[PDB]
């Protein structure tokens, strides 16, 4: 058997119908499935090994699984990557190494009905005017998917604004471009449409397909794999180029949508055969976009048939204006960071400008799985639970309470800050001074109330500990004060003193209220 995973939105069935011809040839049964979340599920069960023979997402999300060693390097000859266009194969190289095969070219077009609107919009500009217009009609102008920052990030980065800076051949990390004055003139003008009540900050996916596809709005934005459900409306639709925001081209970003061979996987060779000798032949591509259109297809032979297509065209037009996906393991956070920033933004949770100063810092923050070792810090956190780490940059924001790893000579410790650079402190049994008076300590309260002895971290003081100023309780500039939660049992700054600032590695984020 092998098991294919496809996002819901595709052509699953025509998938399916591939699927049964191999199995007719190979006796191997081939089932397709299209669970939520899939391309979040995807780590969580190849981490157990029940995960799906074959992935398909856009070529984004294929860097992060490469580099946890998710996925199988493809091996396809010269003659089979001949085939492909080489640009698609491009999208799906990650250090060098191919670990996807290119199915199809995705951008965002306008969609729009010729009965409610024979002449679209030039320019998002005039987008209010033409709702007033259609709102005295019974319609609306435009509805599109608000929740995903795909479907927002066209208009977002249309005057400026990019993921990561692409320079000479390779991305960084640390150049994001959220926060700048074309993303803020773009959000400031999606929210102004919502706060103006051109749009709702609830519509998504679901929402603005039927409202479309029934007559109701008369744009959308969307992808081909929506033309189907069109075509069976009977809507009188063109597919065009985005509208232009301050004079500049709107700015999708493209998605390659490719398949990738689990690294788990029992059945590489037949996924390569399914692959290569099935899907991405004439015949294979033809029973997907029969079912739901690809858009421009990888495969040069059935791209070529379908380039007379007026629909391809304007999608390959938006393409060309876009950004291509990067593909790095930073795109997930990205993604999450710019998601939060244009629902808070929409719902007024927050200004345009406290969410894209949020979201420029978070997209770029390295986020670092970590597992728990020991009991120290119990029961904050467990021998063995897996926490968050976000790594600080050398003498870069540490605050009493935060819970930090940190080093020493292959040493890793996780400790809670007690006391930072200037804070005079002391304890006095089992209560905590700081700067003169009392802290109360919350997550200490079950190892308190289950003690052992008569103290869990008993009397001392900063003075008395090394690395400290033997003068004063006051912690040094660049040193901090340091305990395990289980006082009992942690070896911390009690024992080798206060430590340096340049030995704290990351923050900690864990399972807590
Ligand atoms: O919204 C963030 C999301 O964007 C892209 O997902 C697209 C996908 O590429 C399309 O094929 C279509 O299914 O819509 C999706 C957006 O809902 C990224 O590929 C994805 O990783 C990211 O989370």
């Amino acid at each position: 058997m092998l098991v294919i995973w496809i996002n819901g939105d595709k052509g699953y069935n025509g998938l399916a119908q591939v699927g049964k011809k191999f199995e007719k040839d190979t006796g191997i049964k081939v089932t397709v499935e299209h669970p939520d979340k899939l391309e979040e599920k995807f780590p969580q069960v190849a981490a157990t090994g029940d995960g799906p023979d074959i992935i398909f997402w856009a070529h984004d999300r294929f860097g992060g699984y490469a580099q946890s060693g998710l996925l199988a390097e493809i091996t396809p000859d010269k003659a089979f990557q001949d085939k492909l266009y080489p640009f698609t194969w491009d999208a799906v190289r990650y250090n060098g190494k191919l670990i996807a095969y290119p199915i199809a070219v995705e951008a965002l077009s306008l969609i729009y009905n010729k009965d409610l609107l024979p002449n679209p919009p030039k320019t998002w500009e005039e987008i209010p005017a033409l709702d007033k217009e259609l709102k005295a009609k019974g319609k609306s102008a435009l509805m599109f998917n608000l929740q995903e920052p795909y479907f927002t990030w066209p208009l977002i980065a249309a005057d400026g604004g990019y993921a990561f800076k692409y320079e000479n051949g390779k991305y960084d990390i640390k150049d994001v471009g959220v926060d700048n004055a074309g993303a803020k003139a773009g959000l400031t003008f999606l929210v102004d449409l919502i706060k103006n009540k051109h749009m709702n900050a609830d519509t998504d996916y679901s929402i603005a397909e039927a409202a479309f596809n029934k007559g109701e709005t008369a744009m959308t934005i969307n992808g081909p794999w929506a033309w189907s459900n069109i075509d069976t409306s009977k809507v009188n639709y063109g597919v065009t180029v985005l509208p232009t925001f301050k004079g500049q081209p709107s700015k999708p970003f493209v998605g390659v949508l490719s398949a990738g061979i689990n690294a788990a996987s029992p059945n590489k060779e037949l996924a390569k055969e399914f692959l290569e000798n099935y899907l991405l032949t004439d015949e294979g591509l033809e029973a997907v976009n029969k079912d739901k259109p690809l858009g421009a297809v990888a495969l040069k032979s059935y791209e070529e048939e379908l380039a007379k297509d007026p629909r391809i065209a304007a999608t390959m037009e938006n393409a060309q204006k876009g950004e291509i996906m990067p593909n790095i393991p930073q795109m997930s956070a990205f993604w999450y960071a710019v998601r939060t920033a244009v629902i808070n933004a929409a719902s007024g949770r927050q200004t345009v400008d406290e969410a894209l100063k949020d979201a420029q810092t978070n997209a770029g923050a390295i986020v670092t799985p970590y597992t728990i070792k020991g009991e120290a810090m119990d029961p904050t956190l467990k021998d063995g639970e897996r926490v968050a780490v976000n790594i600080v940059g050398y003498k870069t924001g540490l605050e009493k309470g935060n819970v930090v790893v940190f080093h020493a000579n292959n040493d890793d410790y996780v400790k809670r800050v007690i006391g930072v650079p200037g804070d005079k402190v002391e304890y006095k049994n089992d209560t905590l001074y700081v700067n003169g008076k009392k802290q109360d300590e919350p997550y200490l309260n079950y190892n308190l109330k289950h003690k052992q002895g008569d103290y869990i971290t008993g009397t001392f003081q900063v003075k008395d500990l090394p690395n400290a100023n033997p003068k004063s309780n006051v912690i040094p500039k660049g040193k901090y004060l340091v305990l395990g939660d289980n006082r009992e049992v942690s070896k911390d700054s009690r024992a080798f003193g206060l430590i340096d600032e340049d030995q704290i590695v990351g923050k900690v984020s864990f399972r807590f209220w």
